[PDB]
């Protein structure tokens, strides 16, 4: 599914991401925009053989099992395919663990390069929560 911007903000807000670990809702919308273009079905293969999955491009090296990433961990304890559902609950729950691990949202390369230090509040303006 391809989310609308406000639609996604509302879904993220319901799942407790607004100000989760100090990151306002605009940060998460911005990250999803540039990681996946708001597409829950997005996949991208990394050079090391791992693959990124879903709306926040969560990586099979550490976070999910795709059965084809030798020597990897499954820290969110889920198959990587569950991160491709139109229900975003699994992505959000895994993202909360990732963002708590010490590096905050710097784990998402697009966020660090394209959202960090910008007016992220712009991403939720005009939205009905
Ligand atoms: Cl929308
Ligand atoms: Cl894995
Ligand atoms: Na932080």
């Amino acid at each position: 599914k391809v989310f609308g911007r406000c639609e996604l903000a509302a879904a993220m807000k319901r799942h407790g991401l607004d100000n989760y670990r100090g990151y306002s809702l605009g940060n998460w919308v911005c990250a999803a925009k540039f990681e996946s273009n708001f597409n829950t079905q997005a996949t991208n293969r990394n050079t090391d053989g791992s693959t990124d999955y879903g709306i926040l491009q969560i990586n099979s090296r550490w976070w999910c099992n795709d059965g084809r990433t030798p020597g990897s961990r499954n820290l969110c304890n889920i198959p990587c395919s569950a991160l491709l559902s139109s229900d975003i609950t699994a992505s959000v729950n895994c993202a909360k663990k990732i963002v708590s691990d010490g590096n905050g949202m710097n784990a998402w390369v697009a966020w660090r390069n394209r959202c960090k230090g910008t007016d992220v509040q712009a991403w939720i303006r005009g939205c009905r929560l």
